[PDB]
């Protein structure tokens, strides 16, 4: 009888059946089409809800809560270009791995393509960047629960990683008092009502066989590659490579410790490029790669095999070398291709790393970014997480900075957008209720600047650093041509931080020396709350510091 | 030999081939992949550049100029998720027929799906919603320039509305200085570079042909309904209407002066529904209806046939009758079909409108957004525009105020989002350069913040306002569950704009009675920059006076 309550009948199985996958957190924005999913999160207690009013914002403050918890996000957006917004947050998580399970309500289809208001075509509007797509019908008694619950669990049982879109058609009427319409039809699902388990467990592992020739391999001379990976990996990474004795190489994401550190400096001395021609095995952990040399030496080494062990599938060396790509976690694979003592093979290149840190300990004193960059490890803030944004920081801390081993580290660096960083770093804090450190540029904090209403609300001290060297000095470092670089790249938008603050009644201090920054640190990590921290700082003294450490380093 | 001064040549043939179907303007957002389309776009002399930082605004930066100035509008970014942020933009201009040419740099063949930096799947990721759609090959002088410049005059040429996705992959090097590279590559196209022609003409008209039996049908009981069309074309309706003697049904958007105006209110008078459904013939001209009551009054009419005149293609009347969908100017189509001079046929419905319009008259004098929506008219800019924002302020000015004939009227009322207001008004504003007066809600303007950096460079006042009601109260208008109303629907984000105009060096006014939004208006006009002045008003006011207003014109 009642469209309003079947509707809200059909909602509630797709919701519930969510909860049997581990779904915890749905992250919520406002509409109307969107009525029957909404009000199935809301009355379901398995959930823990979020909100937010911009719908791009929205996505990356679920893939900041998936990419810590490691579950699956759910969100629910209204119909129209509420869904479109998503789209960022869903190519970053087809990428790097996130699964965000993304319940777009919709139009019914005796209302697409007849100029009805805010009604678009959704079905397939992500292309290929879903791992899944579900395009449910619309909702009908005369196809059983059995079947809608039975597609839910398919998705999210053989989700490997990635997002998944279920697009979700309603009828109006959306409103009216609750009926017993649908409560039959539901109950053909039994005690499965009561249970904890999917109603079809479907849950193929998907996973590299062991590779039988290690033992062979291994007492080569090898290099070790880590990218990103979880921080007790890192520290499971750096103790297999001190083991074989062979060279580590530690991505800022990586979370190793950096035993060899400024790899992008000392990557560039004839020296190191020399010895590790002698690498017969690469062996790569984890991926998305940052630093520009060791990209370069990537591309430019030739060892009888490269191998990439990592959990996210498909290619992963953008240098197609001839070798491996292995399908694993991380640890566990560890755990299969054990290290044996023996003893070290590389000479020159540990004195190398250490002349290059020294290089950088001698321009610690000047106020800028790359020194930040270089000390950030004193600002840490103790038992928490560091949320790295892109363009020179993520690169300027890679470079000069070494980061201690297990400190977690999160970024956005499968597609490196800089249009959801505050978002990202607001769920990456709900997620995992620790004390985070966030570090953006300021065209990055201007992209994602009405984030900062979620920051409002975190559960332990945030604090949020803006380097504002005016512009996107990236374009600085890059040999982009002069005549056209501050209107068509640098774009520098003359702004400051300290309104956008006090907008959002966040605490804001813009620190003009070394002294003033850690008074400014000790007051934001004493209450949980956001701190917006300002550092002004010249437009290219970073990238002009780097350029000259680089140099430096090469001749030595 | 060079690549990079190659990629260049390529992407001047794209760029001046574009000059030739109308492109004046382009939006460029920063990057390295897109070097090439914006070196070529920033030396050719044709055009009109325009900057941004966040590729969405840019997006709706571009919709706006194509909507005022009626010619394809270009946009340049750089690969990844740069690109997805231009989905709501163009999921709008496919709806309500903006130009606009997406020219998305991306990483070559070689560094798709293999785990490179800021690469992904960019070919068809924007699936149905643009018109056409390109995916240029890898660069190289083995295609011959005429086959680029005839694919793009081809995909131009035949542009009947909406957007055009022009994927255009660059291989690295990007930089260095410009050679012959490409030189007698482009001289193929002789003297082509001269000229202010395609090389290709392929221009067909889309348009249906004159209806036969007009004669016929413009003498039975007729209803002109109109919705979004030009304000030139609003003028001609109402004189067209007025002379046939038949009732004319305006919207906000239709600048036909709205003769029988608060429609929204009278028909849900019993006494006009009766009187309508004497009507033998519906003839619509435009689309996207705004009032709840004039799109239930549609669903339920039975006139023998329903005619929807239009330039978008198309099914437009979401209540599907048996009729007519034509394809023309409106302009066209009238001079097509000319009215012939009868003797009016309603006589209830005039009535009624006077009666409706004087019970808003009544309930003008408070502070409020209702008698805001209710005056608009008296405080419109003299040869200035309007753009109305979505959610309640666009329902509301539909129902409570009649706007003049021919005074222009902008919105995004295809898909309706509240995801770029702001930063289309910019647009807006530019292409006219007239005065404008731009009204939006809290959550609008939150969504769309960091577009306040556009509205730093206007070439006339804007004046934005910015209705402050503390959440979304269209859910205090329709029938949401009070249980969950706030939470999940209204999403009050308790902020105010002071600071968020301070930031941005504008002026801002928080008016507290008529007389001091007066002064605000007039201090104003006066300067070519932008005001925000923030309306503070009582969350449920407005939506409560409509229904109050609907309840008592409906019982008269
Ligand atoms: C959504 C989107 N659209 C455009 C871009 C292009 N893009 C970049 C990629 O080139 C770099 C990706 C990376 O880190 O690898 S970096 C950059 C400027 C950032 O300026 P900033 O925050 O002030 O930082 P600073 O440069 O250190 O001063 C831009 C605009 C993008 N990434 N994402
Ligand atoms: C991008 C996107 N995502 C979500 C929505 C859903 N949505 C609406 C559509 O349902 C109504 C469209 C219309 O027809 O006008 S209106 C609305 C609230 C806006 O709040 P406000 O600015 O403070 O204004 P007020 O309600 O008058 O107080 C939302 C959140 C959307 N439209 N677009
Ligand atoms: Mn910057
Ligand atoms: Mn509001």
């Amino acid at each position: 009888m009642s469209v309003s309550a079947f509707n809200r009948r059909w909602a509630a199985v797709i919701l519930e059946a969510l909860t049997r996958h581990g779904v915890r957190h749905i992250c919520i924005a406002p509409g109307s089409r969107s009525t029957p999913l909404t009000l199935a999160a809301a009355e379901n207690s398995a959930f823990i809800h979020h909100t937010h009013f911009d719908e791009r914002g929205l996505g990356h403050l679920a893939l900041g809560l998936a990419k810590v918890s490691k579950q699956p996000v759910a969100v629910i957006v209204t119909s129209g270009t509420a869904v479109a917004n998503l789209y960022p947050a869903l190519i970053e998580a087809g990428l790097t791995g996130e699964k965000l399970i993304l319940l777009t309500a919709d139009r019914p289809p005796e209302l697409i393509d007849c100029g009805a208001n805010q009604a678009i075509r959704q079905p397939g509007m992500f292309a290929s960047h879903p791992t899944h797509s579900i395009s449910l019908p619309r909702p009908t008694q005369d196809i059983p629960a059995r079947w809608l619950v039975s597609t839910i669990d398919h998705a999210l049982g053989t989700l490997h990683a990635g997002g998944v879109h279920i697009n979700c058609p309603f009828a109006e009427p959306l409103y009216g008092e609750m009926d017993d319409t649908g409560l039959s039809w539901q109950q053909r699902l039994g005690d499965w009502w009561q249970d904890d388990k999917p109603w079809l467990r479907e849950a193929p592992r998907l996973e590299s066989e062991k590779q039988r020739d290690w033992f062979f391999w291994r007492q080569k001379r090898g290099v070790v590659v880590a990218g990103r990976m979880s921080a007790e990996e890192g520290k499971k990474v750096a103790l297999w490579a001190q083991t074989l004795g062979w060279p580590l190489i530690g991505d800022v994401l990586s979370q190793t410790g950096q035993p060899l550190p400024c790899a992008d400096l000392w990557l560039g001395n004839a020296k190191a490029t020399s010895e590790l021609q002698q690498a017969q095995i690469v062996v790569q952990l984890g991926s998305s790669l940052t630093g520009k040399r060791l990209l370069q030496w990537q591309a430019s080494c030739e060892p009888e095999e490269y191998w990439i062990v990592d959990d996210i599938e498909g290619r992963l060396d953008p240098a197609h070398h001839r070798g491996r790509r292995l399908i694993a976690n991380i640890a566990d694979w560890l755990e299969l291709h054990p290290a044996e003592k023996r003893q070290p093979w590389c000479v020159e290149i540990p004195r190398l790393a250490e002349q290059a840190m020294q290089a950088v300990i001698a321009r610690r004193d000047a106020f800028g970014e790359a020194q930040l960059a270089h000390r950030i490890c004193d600002y840490l803030p103790e038992q928490g997480q560091l949320f790295v944004g892109n363009s020179l920081v993520v690169r300027l801390i890679d470079a000069l900075s070494q980061l201690p081993a297990g400190y977690p580290v999160y970024s956005n660096r499968g597609a490196s957008g800089i249009d959801g960083l505050l978002s990202t770093a607001a769920g990456v804090q709900r997620a995992s209720g620790k004390p985070t450190l966030a570090i953006v540029g300021d065209l990055s904090a201007l992209y994602d600047l009405n984030a900062l209403a979620l920051l409002r609300q975190v559960s332990a001290p945030l604090v949020l650093i803006v380097v504002n060297n005016n512009g996107g000095q990236i374009f600085s470092l890059l040999p982009t041509p002069q005549s056209e670089r501050e209107r068509f790249y640098l774009m520098p938008q003359n702004v400051h931080f300290e309104h956008a603050a006090a907008m959002f009644e966040l605490k804001y201090h813009r620190p003009q020396n070394w002294q003033e920054l850690e008074t400014a640190f000790a007051d934001a990590w004493r209450t949980p709350t956001t701190t917006v921290i300002e550092m002004v700082v010249n437009d290219t003294d970073g990238a002009q510091t780097l350029q000259q450490l680089l140099a430096q380093v090469s001749h030595l």
